[PDB]
């Protein structure tokens, strides 16, 4: 249980974000059912007021947060990856429009997932923004969380894959649309019972075995991390 509390760009922080420039859901519980329209930016998917501004290069950081803004982020046994996809706001996320900048699943060398790290980053993560056509995005952040994905949802509506799920409205100004933005995947849609890294047990299973759901990062996809940029205690 976990939501985006706001994002910085080049390290600067924008400013609570919450029904401003994040679609956001009014709590934190996960989206579990693949087939659902809440797949796409959640439960309550509208048009929000502000669109944050940023260019092609530019380190775009999302930052979550569990109950207050750089508390535990997300409990600990929520162990899984992190994806950000890209779509143009135009779509309002419906078809085949949502195109991968980033994955994180297991780090072999540091023995940890994504989410782990999630939690020592205090909540952030970051993409940097591509050479797309100027004009207005979705960008959608999704942490999976493991800890009862041996069930299929579909199978047990009280287990499942857990999908922490946030759209934020980014509008691309200065960019040269060198890398023009590919065919995407549809969520719903892309994730179905069979897909790799959907049913998994983390508990017997290791985790240099798992594998992330596809699609794969954009060949386009300028870069990025999970890692701490700013420190919100100082704001
Ligand atoms: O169901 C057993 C599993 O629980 C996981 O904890 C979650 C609780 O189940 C869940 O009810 C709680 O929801 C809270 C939420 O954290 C809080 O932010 C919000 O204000 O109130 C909700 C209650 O309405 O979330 C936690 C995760 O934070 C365990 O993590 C898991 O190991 C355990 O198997
Ligand atoms: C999952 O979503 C589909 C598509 O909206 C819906 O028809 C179905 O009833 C949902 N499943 C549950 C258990 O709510
Ligand atoms: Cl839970
Ligand atoms: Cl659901
Ligand atoms: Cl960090
Ligand atoms: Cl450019
Ligand atoms: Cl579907
Ligand atoms: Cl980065
Ligand atoms: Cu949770």
């Amino acid at each position: 249980h976990t939501l985006v509390w706001g994002v910085w760009v080049n390290g600067v922080d924008q400013g609570d974000g919450r029904n401003i420039y994040i679609r956001s859901p009014p709590n934190n519980n996960p989206v579990k059912n693949l087939t659902s329209p809440d797949m796409t930016c959640n439960v309550d998917n509208r048009v929000v007021p502000k669109s944050v501004p940023v260019n092609a290069g530019d380190t775009l950081t999302f930052e979550w947060y569990h109950n207050t803004r750089d508390d535990d982020i997300i409990a600990s046994s929520h162990h899984g990856p992190i994806a950000v996809y890209i779509a143009p706001a135009a779509s309002n996320g419906q078809g085949n429009v949502w195109v991968k900048l980033f994955e994180d699943a297991y780090n072999v060398t540091n023995s940890t997932w994504a989410v782990d790290r999630l939690i020592t980053a205090h909540g952030q993560h970051s993409v940097v923004v591509p050479h797309v056509a100027p004009g207005d995005y979705l960008f959608r952040a999704e942490i999976i969380a493991l800890h009862e994905a041996d069930s299929l949802y579909s199978q047990n509506p009280i287990r499942g894959a857990q999908f922490y799920i946030s759209c934020a409205q980014i509008t691309i100004n200065s960019s040269d649309d060198s890398t023009p933005l590919p065919a995407g995947v549809p969520f719903p849609g892309a994730y179905t019972d069979s897909t790799p890294g959907i049913q998994f047990n983390i508990y017997t299973t290791p985790a240099t075995s798992y594998v992330a759901p596809p699609p794969s990062v954009w060949s386009g996809a300028l870069g990025g991390s999970i890692a701490q940029v700013g420190d919100a205690s100082l704001e």
